[PDB]
C-alpha cells in the first residue's frame, strides 16, 4: 500500500497504513488528539464535524478553500489536502480567530458543542470572501445544526463581519494577511505527476486512479468495485446500510470527471463536479445569458438553494446524485423533464443519451452497466417557446428529504400557446423518478387553458397513484402537492407567456427577508461596582474554549491505553419472549472481548425510577430498543460489527403501542390523577355555548447535540468505580451504578464537567448507557466508554410525552369561561420513570393564565411498548398549556369575537387563586401583555395581514399573541434541595462547587457572579470545575428550571460562612487586600472551607385535598408571532415574534435572553417542525436530523425581539430573580395559533363559507398538516380522482 | 496514608462517634478538592488533629439526625438517614480542629 | 501512583541532572538526545511559563 499524505493545521501527516474505511473524523479525533471536532450525528445533517480543507485545483490553477463534514470525508480522499480544525485557527491558550471571539462575545455559545462545527462553517466563508453579504452569512450554515441558541445571537455577531448585550466595536477586524499560509510542501507537490495510489484496510482496498483510462481498465478489470468521490451516499451505506464494498475506486483526480465545457447546445459537467462549482457556474451563466436560455439552469439552481449545506455540496458529486438514483432525488427529476445529456463510458465504448423515463428501471437502479461510469452531463440551454420549473417541498426548507420534488418543462409552437413537449417529473411518488407520460401525452398540441389545468389534474389525480402502505406515508399531502406543483407551474408559464393580482405571488420563488434583531433589558443601578456583574451581561465563562474546541465533554477525555469500547444490543421487537441468543458470530469480529447480559449483573438486574425497568432485558423485551445486552470490543468499530451480528430469536407477544390501544385495552400506569374546582354541572348549565372536541400534541426528541456518554473507570479496590458522565443527575447515576454493582454508594464517584445539552432528556435516561458501561468495567477490570450514536439516542433514550385530550367548554357569547372538562392521556412508553409528575404538571398548567370558576383535569399514563418517555424542557407544561390555548381559540371564533379580546377577560388578576387554590402573588400577565402589543404594534399589524389576505389567494397571513405562567419549583417537595462546597486557598484564589451541572444554561457563570457579589471580590478569583458526588452530595437533577434559584441561595450561604470567618481580620486590617485577609486567617488556623444549603420554604400540594403550595412562585411571558403560509405547499415563513418575559431582576439578561429564544425556538420546534414517525409495530422510522428536523438557521423569526419585563423584583429568590429555563418554551405555541389563524383565512377562501367553523389542528402543524387544511379544488380532486352503484336518497 | 494506617483509625473514630458499623463507613482518598490547606500528614499528629476534625464533623450529623431518630426511637440508621434526606437535611458537613 | 493505568496519549519524563557538585552551565547539547527513538522534547528553565 502506499502512503496516505496530507496535512492537519500546517502540520504534514504520512500514514503508512490507511484503512480505506477510516473518516476525517474518527483520524482527527482517535489518532491526532484533535478533539475540537465533534461527532453530532455521523449523517452530515448537524454539522458538527465541519472542518474547513484546502487544496490546489490543478484544473483552476489556484488554492480553493471548502468546508467538509469530517464525519463523511474518507481519509484516503484527503491525499495531499490540508485540512484546518477548529484549533488551527485560534485558541484561548493563544489567541481567539476573530470568528472565535465574535460568536463567542455574542452569546452566540450555550452548551457549545455546535460552536466549532458553526465557527468552521463561517471561518469557510471567510476564507472565501473576507467580505460577504448577509445573505453569504446566513448561508453558511445551511448544514449546521444548534439546539441551544435560538440562532438569533449567532447570526447577528456574525453579520458584524459584512443597553446592549455586547459591543461590535470591541471586536478584533479580520485580517486575511495573518491567516495559515498554505502547507508550502504541497503547492511543491503540484508539479509532480499525479500517481495511481492503493490503500489496504481491514475489510477494505481503495484505488485513487489518476486516469480515466485507468478509472476504465479498473473497472473493467474490477467490475464489483465501488466508485466513490464525496461519500455522502456510500458512507451511510456502510454506516447505516450494513454494506460492504471490499473494493473501491475514487476517480475524484481524473480531469475528465471534473472539465466544464460550454457547448452550443449547454454546459457540460463532469460527474466528480461537486455540486457547489455546478451551483456557481450555473450561477455565472444566469447572470451572463439571456434569461429564455436559462430556464433550466434556474431550475437546477432553485433545487440546490433546499439541497444539503455547504459541507455536503462542497464534495457531493453531480454524478454521485444522479447514479444513486434515489426516489426523492431532486436534481434527476429535473435532469429527466429536461433531457439532460448523459455520457456513458466503459473500457471501449461510449455514447451520449438524453435522460427519459426509462433510465432508472427500478428502485436505485440506472440503465448503466456493471464496467461502465458516468463521464459528463451536459445541462441544456432553454429553446424560445420552452419553459421550465422546478419545485421542491419536505418538513423543513433547509436540508431535508423531499416528500414530493419534480422538474417540469414544456415547448410551445413557435410563438404559440400550442403545446408540442410536455414533461412532468417527480420524485417521491414511486419507488423511482417518474414522468407522468400518461397524462402530459394527452395534452400533446392542446393549448395552455383552463380546460388543460383541470384535464392534467384529473390525470396526474388518477395516474400517480398511492397505496395506503407507500413508504414515506403522507398519502394525501403527496398526490395534492403533484397537483398544487402543476399548478403553480401552469400559472408561471402562463406570465412567463406574457395574471390576477391575487393569484401572482402564486408564481413567485421563494424570497428570503431582511433579518431584524431586537433584546431590550434593564441597567443595573447607576452606583452598581464594576466587579458586580450581577444584573450584567456576561457573557458564558466558557464560550471562549467552546469557540476554540479545547472545552472538554465527555468523549474529549483521552482513553486510557487498556480503555474497551462498550456497544448497547437491543430489542428489535416491541413485544416478545427472548427464546435465545446466539453470540457465535459477533465472538469472530477482531477485537471481540466479551457479550454481557443480565446474568453478569452482580448486584441488580432491577432498576429506574420505580424499579419497574431491567438493567438488561430478561427473558422478555418491552420495546423496540429494550437494551439486552452489550459487547465490548477493542474499538468502536469493532464493538459495533459484533454487536450487529448478535442473533437474537424471539416470539412475538400482543403489543400495546398507541394512547388509543392503551385506553381500549386499559393499559395504565398507576390510578387518575385529577384536580375539581367548584361545580362543573352548574357551570355548563349557566353556559351560552359549549365546544367539545379531542386534540393531539406529537413526542419530541431532545436532540442535544452530544448524545449520551459515559466512561466507568473501576478502581479494582472495594467496588471503588469512578465515572464521567454527561448526565444532569450525578446522585441517580451513583445510586443506580451501585445498586446494579450491589456495593455501598459510597463506592462510587460520578463526575460531570459538562452536556452537550441535556434538555432533560439527561435527567434519568443517561443511567441506561452509564450503568450498562460501568457493569462491563467491573466484568472485565478494564475502563470503558460508550457515547451513543444518534440513531441509537433517538431510539433507545425515550423523548417528550406524546398528549391526546378530550375537552368539553362551556362559555357565554362574551367569550367569557364557566366551565372546563380536560381528559389528558399521556403514552409513558415502558416503565414510569418521570411520566407520573410529567402529568401532574401538566394538570397543573391546564389553566394556563385564565380564571375558570368550574373546572376539571384527569390525567392517565398509558402503559405502551414504547421506549419509556421523560422529562423535557416544560415537562408536560407545554401540552397542558397547548390543549388549554386551542380551547380558548376555538371559544373566540365561535363567538365571533377578536382572539386577544377574549383571553385578556378571562385572563386571571393580582391575587386570583388557580384551579389548584395557590394565590397569583406578583402575577404580571398584564404588564407582559400591554407592553408586547404596544412593542409588537399587533393591532396595526392586524389590519395589515386582513389587507394582505384579500389581495392574495395562494398566501396567508395569521397573527396570534398569547401569554404564559410557569409554576417554579419540583412538584416533589424533597427535590427543592440544594447544597454547596466552597473552599477558598492560601492565595485567596477561590474554588466553588454545588449540587447543579453545567448543559449550556449557564449556571455555573451564574454561580460564580453570585459568589463574586456576595464575597465582593472580582470573578476572576472564583472558579467553578465541574459537579462531582464527593464535593456535593445527595443532589437533585438540575432542572426543573430552579438550579439557579436553589445553588444560588447555598452558595449565597457558604459565601456568608466565609465572610464571617474572614471579618475578624478584616478588622484587624481594614486597609488590608482580600489576599491578606485570607492568609491572616489560614495563619491563625481558621477554616477556610464550609458547606452551605437551601431548603426551598412552604411547599407542600395534596391533589387529594387541593390546597397547599404547589410552586414558590410563576414565571411568566408573553409572545406575538406573525406568519405566513403557502396555501399550496405547506410551507411558512415566520416573519416576525416579539416576546416580554418576565424574569424578575435578571442575574444576567445575555444569558436569560438566550434562554428566553433558546426555549422558543425549541417550543416553536415542537408545534410546527418536529414529528417522530413508527411504524404500526412501533418501530421508529426516524432516527436522524434527515428525517427528524428541528429548528434551522433559517426557521426562526426573522424579525425577532426579546424584551425582559422591567422592574419586576422576585422577592421570592436569589437577589430578585426569576428562574428562565423552561417558562419561555411554551411560547413559541404563538407561531402555531398564528398558523391556524392563517389556514383559517385560507378556508374561508376556497373551503367554505362558515365564519365559525371549528377544524382541528394537530400539533405539529407540519406542511403537511398546514396543506391538508388548506381544502382546495385540488385536496377535494385528490379524492374523488383518485362511484357507489346506489345512495340512500 | 502512608502506611501508618491514618485511614484505618480515622474510619474506626467516625463507627464509635456516629455509633455505627465500620462497615458503613469508606474514607477513599485525600484531595484538595474536598479539604483545602492541608498541613502535611506529618509530625506524628494526623491522628490527634484529623481524629478530632471526623470527630466534630460526626457530631453535627448526630445533630441533625437527632429529630428523626427521636421521632422514630425503633429505626435504623437507614431510617433516620433517609428520613433526614425527604425532610430536606443536609446529610454533608465539614469538621475542623485547632490545637 | 505507578499502577494507575496510563492514557494512551501519556508520555513519560526523566530528569536530567547535574554531576557536578557546584558550576556554571556553560552550554547544553540535545543533539544526540534529539535523535533517540520516541524522543519528544528536553524541557528547562526556559520553558517554565510562571
Ligand atoms: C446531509 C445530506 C444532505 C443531502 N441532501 C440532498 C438533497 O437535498 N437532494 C438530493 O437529491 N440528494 C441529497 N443528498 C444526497 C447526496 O449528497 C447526493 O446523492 C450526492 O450528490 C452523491 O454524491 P457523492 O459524490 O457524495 O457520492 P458517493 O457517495 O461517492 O457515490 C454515490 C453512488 O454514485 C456512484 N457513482 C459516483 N460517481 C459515479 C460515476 N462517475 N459513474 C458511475 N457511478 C458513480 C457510486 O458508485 C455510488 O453508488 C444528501 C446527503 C447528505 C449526507
Ligand atoms: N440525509 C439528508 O439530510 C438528506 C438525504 N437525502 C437523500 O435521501 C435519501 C434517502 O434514502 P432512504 O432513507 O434509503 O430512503 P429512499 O431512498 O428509499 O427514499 C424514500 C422515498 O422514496 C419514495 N418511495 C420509495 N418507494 C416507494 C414506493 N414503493 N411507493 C411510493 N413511494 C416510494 C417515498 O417518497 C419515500 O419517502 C438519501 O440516500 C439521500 O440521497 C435527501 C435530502 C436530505
Ligand atoms: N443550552 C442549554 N439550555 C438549557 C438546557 C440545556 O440542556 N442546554 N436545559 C433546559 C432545561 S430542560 C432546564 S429544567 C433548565 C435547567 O437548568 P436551570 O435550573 O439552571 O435553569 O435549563 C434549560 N435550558
Ligand atoms: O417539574 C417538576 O415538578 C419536577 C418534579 C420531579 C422531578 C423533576 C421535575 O422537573
Ligand atoms: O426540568 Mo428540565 O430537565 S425538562
Ligand atoms: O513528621 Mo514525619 O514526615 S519526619
Ligand atoms: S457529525 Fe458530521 S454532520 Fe453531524
Ligand atoms: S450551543 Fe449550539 S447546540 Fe448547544
Ligand atoms: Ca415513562
Amino acid at each position: 500500500a502506499d502512503e496516505l499524505v496530507f496535512f492537519v493545521n500546517g502540520k504534514k501527516v504520512v500514514e503508512k497504513n490507511a484503512d480505506p474505511e477510516t473518516t476525517l473524523l474518527a483520524y482527527l479525533r482517535r489518532k491526532l488528539g484533535l478533539r475540537g471536532t465533534k461527532l453530532g450525528c455521523g449523517e452530515g445533517g448537524c454539522g458538527a464535524c465541519t472542518v474547513m480543507l484546502s487544496k490546489y485545483d490543478r484544473l483552476q490553477d489556484k488554492i480553493i478553500h471548502f468546508s467538509a463534514n469530517a464525519c463523511l470525508a474518507p481519509i484516503c480522499t484527503l491525499h495531499h489536502v490540508a485540512v484546518t480544525t477548529v484549533e488551527g485557527i485560534g485558541s484561548t491558550k493563544t489567541r481567539l480567530h476573530p470568528v472565535q471571539e465574535r460568536i463567542a462575545k455574542s452569546h452566540g455559545s450555550q452548551c457549545g458543542f455546535c460552536t466549532p462545527g458553526i465557527v468552521m462553517s463561517m471561518y469557510t466563508l471567510l476564507r472565501n470572501q473576507p467580505e460577504p453579504t448577509v445573505e453569504e452569512i446566513e448561508d453558511a450554515f445551511q448544514g449546521n445544526l444548534c439546539r441551544c441558541t435560538g440562532y438569533r445571537p449567532i447570526l447577528q455577531g456574525f453579520r458584524t463581519f459584512a443597553p446592549s448585550l455586547f459591543n461590535p466595536e470591541e471586536f478584533m477586524p479580520l485580517d486575511p494577511t495573518q491567516e495559515p499560509i498554505f502547507p508550502p510542501e504541497l503547492l511543491r507537490l503540484k508539479d509532480v505527476p499525479p500517481k495511481q495510489l492503493r490503500f489496504e484496510g481491514e475489510r477494505v482496498t481503495w484505488i485513487q486512479a489518476s486516469t480515466l483510462k485507468e478509472l476504465l481498465d479498473l473497472k473493467a478489470q474490477h467490475p464489483e468495485a465501488k466508485l466513490v468521490v464525496g461519500n455522502t451516499e456510500i458512507g451511510i451505506e456502510m454506516k447505516f446500510k450494513n454494506q460492504l464494498f471490499p473494493m473501491i475506486i475514487c476517480p475524484a483526480w481524473i480531469p475528465e470527471l471534473n472539465a466544464v465545457e460550454h457547448g452550443p447546445e449547454g454546459i457540460s459537467f463532469g460527474a466528480a463536479c461537486a455540486l457547489s462549482s455546478v451551483e456557481k457556474t450555473l450561477l455565472e451563466a444566469v447572470a451572463k445569458l439571456p434569461t429564455q436560455k436559462t430556464e433550466v439552469f434556474r431550475g437546477v439552481l432553485e433545487q440546490l438553494r433546499w439541497f444539503a449545506g455547504k459541507q455536503v455540496k462542497s464534495v457531493a458529486s453531480l454524478g454521485g446524485n444522479i447514479i444513486t438514483a434515489s426516489p426523492i432525488s431532486d436534481l434527476n427529476p429535473v435532469f429527466m423533464a429536461s433531457g439532460t445529456k448523459l455520457t456513458i463510458v466503459s473500457r471501449g465504448t461510449r455514447r451520449t443519451v438524453p435522460m427519459d423515463h426509462t433510465f432508472f428501471p427500478s428502485y436505485r437502479k440506472t440503465l448503466l452497466g456493471p464496467e461502465e461510469i458516468l463521464l459528463s452531463i451536459e445541462i441544456p440551454y432553454s429553446r424560445e417557446d420552452e419553459f421550465f420549473s422546478a419545485f421542491k417541498q419536505a418538513s423543513r426548507r433547509e436540508d431535508d428529504i423531499a416528500k414530493v420534488t419534480c422538474g417540469m418543462r414544456v415547448l410551445f409552437q413557435p410563438g404559440s400557446m400550442q403545446v408540442k413537449e410536455l414533461a412532468l417529473c417527480y420524485g417521491g411518488m414511486a419507488d423511482r423518478t417518474i414522468s407522468a407520460l400518461k397524462t402530459t401525452q394527452k395534452q400533446l398540441s392542446k393549448f395552455w387553458n383552463e380546460k388543460l389545468l383541470q384535464d392534467v389534474c384529473a390525470g396526474l389525480a388518477e395516474e400517480l397513484s398511492l397505496s395506503p402502505d407507500a413508504p414515506g406515508g403522507m398519502i394525501e399531502f403527496r398526490r395534492t402537492l403533484t397537483l398544487s406543483f402543476f399548478f403553480k407551474f401552469y400559472l408561471t408559464v402562463l406570465k412567463k407567456l406574457g395574471l390576477d393580482p391575487t393569484y401572482t405571488s402564486a408564481t413567485l420563488l421563494f424570497q428570503k427577508d431582511p433579518p431584524a434583531n431586537i433584546q431590550l433589558f434593564q441597567e443595573v443601578p447607576n452606583g452598581q461596582s464594576k466587579e458586580d456583574t450581577v444584573g450584567r451581561p456576561l457573557p458564558h465563562l466558557a464560550a471562549a474554549m467552546q469557540a476554540s474546541g479545547e472545552a472538554v465533554y465527555c468523549d474529549d477525555i483521552p482513553r486510557y491505553e487498556n480503555e474497551l469500547f462498550l456497544r448497547l444490543v437491543t430489542s428489535t421487537r416491541a413485544h416478545a419472549k427472548i427464546k435465545s441468543i446466539d453470540v457465535s458470530e459477533a465472538q469472530k469480529v477482531p477485537g471481540f472481548v466479551c457479550f454481557l447480559s443480565a446474568d453478569d449483573i452482580p448486584g441488580s438486574n432491577e432498576t429506574g425510577l420505580f424499579n419497574d425497568e431491567t438493567v438488561f432485558a430478561k427473558d422478555t423485551v418491552t420495546c423496540v430498543g429494550h437494551i439486552i445486552g452489550a459487547v465490548v470490543a477493542d474499538t468502536p468499530e469493532h464493538a459495533e460489527r459484533a454487536a450487529h451480528v448478535v442473533k437474537v430469536t424471539y416470539e412475538d407477544l400482543p403489543a400495546i403501542i398507541t394512547i388509543e390501544d392503551a385506553i381500549k385495552n386499559n393499559s395504565f400506569y398507576g390510578s387518575e390523577l385529577k384536580i375539581e374546582k367548584g361545580d362543573l354541572k352548574k357551570g355548563f348549565s349557566e353556559a351560552d355555548n359549549v365546544v367539545s372536541g379531542e386534540l393531539y400534541i406529537g413526542g419530541q426528541d431532545h436532540f442535544y447535540l452530544e448524545t449520551h456518554c459515559t466512561i466507568a473507570i473501576p478502581k479494582g479496590e472495594e467496588g471503588e468505580m469512578e465515572l464521567f458522565v454527561s448526565t444532569q443527575n450525578a446522585m441517580k447515576t451513583q445510586s443506580f451504578v451501585a445498586k446494579m454493582l450491589g456495593v455501598p454508594v459510597n463506592r462510587i464517584l460520578v463526575r460531570v464537567k459538562r452536556m452537550g445539552g441535556g434538555f432533560g432528556g439527561k435527567e434519568t435516561r443517561s443511567t441506561l448507557v452509564s450503568v450498562a458501561v460501568a457493569l462491563a468495567a467491573y466484568k472485565t477490570g478494564h475502563p470503558v466508554r460508550c457515547m451513543l450514536d444518534r440513531n441509537e439516542d433517538m431510539l433507545i433514550t425515550g423523548g417528550r410525552h406524546p398528549f391526546l385530550a378530550r375537552y368539553k367548554v362551556g362559555f357565554m357569547k362574551t367569550g367569557t369561561i364557566v366551565a372546563l372538562e380536560v381528559d389528558h392521556y399521556s403514552n409513558a412508553g415502558n416503565s414510569r420513570d418521570l411520566s407520573h409528575s410529567i402529568m401532574e404538571r401538566a394538570l397543573f398548567h391546564m389553566d394556563n393564565c385564565y380564571k375558570i370558576p368550574n373546572i376539571r383535569g384527569t390525567g392517565r399514563l398509558c402503559k405502551t411498548n414504547l421506549s419509556s418517555n421523560t422529562a423535557f424542557r416544560g415537562f408536560g407544561g407545554p401540552q397542558a398549556l397547548f390543549i388549554a390555548e386551542n380551547w380558548m381559540s376555538e371559544v373566540a371564533v365561535t363567538c365571533g369575537l377578536p382572539a386577544e379580546e377574549v383571553r385578556w377577560k378571562n385572563m386571571y388578576k393580582e391575587g386570583d387563586l388557580t384551579h389548584f387554590n395557590q394565590r397569583l402573588e406578583g402575577f404580571s400577565v398584564p404588564r407582559c401583555w400591554d407592553e408586547c402589543l404596544k412593542s409588537s404594534q399587533y393591532y396595526a399589524r392586524k389590519s395589515e395581514v386582513d389587507k394582505f389576505n384579500k389581495e392574495n389567494c395562494w398566501k396567508k397571513r395569521g397573527l396570534c399573541i398569547i401569554p404564559t405562567k410557569f409554576g417554579i419549583s419540583f412538584t416533589v417537595p424533597f427535590l427543592n434541595q440544594a447544597g454547596a462546597l466552597i473552599h477558598v486557598y492560601t492565595d485567596g484564589s477561590v474554588l466553588v462547587s454545588h449540587g447543579g451541572t453545567e448543559m449550556g444554561q449557564g449556571l455555573h457563570t451564574k454561580m460564580v457572579q453570585v459568589a463574586s457579589k456576595a464575597l465582593k471580590i472580582p470573578i476572576s478569583k472564583i472558579y467553578i470545575s465541574e459537579t462531582s458526588t464527593n464535593t456535593v452530595p445527595n443532589s437533585s437533577p438540575t432542572a426543573a428550571s430552579v438550579s439557579t434559584d436553589i445553588y444560588g441561595q447555598a452558595v449565597y450561604e457558604a459565601c456568608q460562612t466565609i465572610l464571617k470567618r474572614l471579618e475578624p481580620f478584616k478588622k484587624k486590617n481594614p486597609d488590608g487586600s482580600w489576599e491578606d485577609w485570607v492568609m491572616a486567617a489560614y495563619q491563625d488556623r481558621v477554616s477556610l472551607s464550609t458547606t452551605g444549603f437551601y431548603r426551598t420554604p412552604n411547599l407542600g400540594y395534596s391533589f387529594e385535598t387541593n390546597s397547599g403550595n404547589a410552586f414558590h412562585y410563576f414565571t411568566y411571558g408573553v409572545a406575538c408571532s406573525e406568519v405566513e403560509i403557502d396555501c399550496l405547499t405547506g410551507d411558512h415563513k415566520n416573519l416576525r415574534t416579539d416576546i416580554v418575559m418576565d424574569v424578575g431582576s435578571s442575574l444576567n439578561p445575555a444569558i436569560d435572553i438566550g434562554q428566553v429564544e433558546g426555549a422558543f425556538v425549541q417550543g416553536l420546534g415542537l408545534f410546527t417542525l418536529e414529528e417522530l414517525h413508527y411504524s404500526p409495530e412501533g418501530s421508529l422510522h426516524t432516527r436522524g436530523p434527515s428525517t427528524y428536523k428541528i429548528p434551522a438557521f433559517g426557521s426562526i423569526p426573522t424579525e425577532f425581539r426579546v424584551s425582559l419585563l422591567r422592574d419586576c423584583p422576585n422577592k421570592k429568590a436569589i437577589y430578585a430573580s426569576k428562574a428562565v429555563g423552561e417558562p419561555p418554551l411554551f411560547l413559541g405555541a404563538s407561531v402555531f395559533f398564528a398558523i391556524k389563524d392563517a389556514i383559517r383565512a385560507a378556508r374561508a377562501q376556497h373551503t367554505n363559507n362558515n365564519t365559525k367553523e371549528l377544524f382541528r389542528l394537530d400539533s405539529p402543524a407540519t406542511p403537511e398538516k398546514i396543506r391538508n387544511a388548506c381544502v382546495d379544488k385540488f385536496t377535494t380532486l385528490c379524492v374523488t380522482g383518485a362511484k357507489p352503484w346506489s345512495l340512500r336518497v
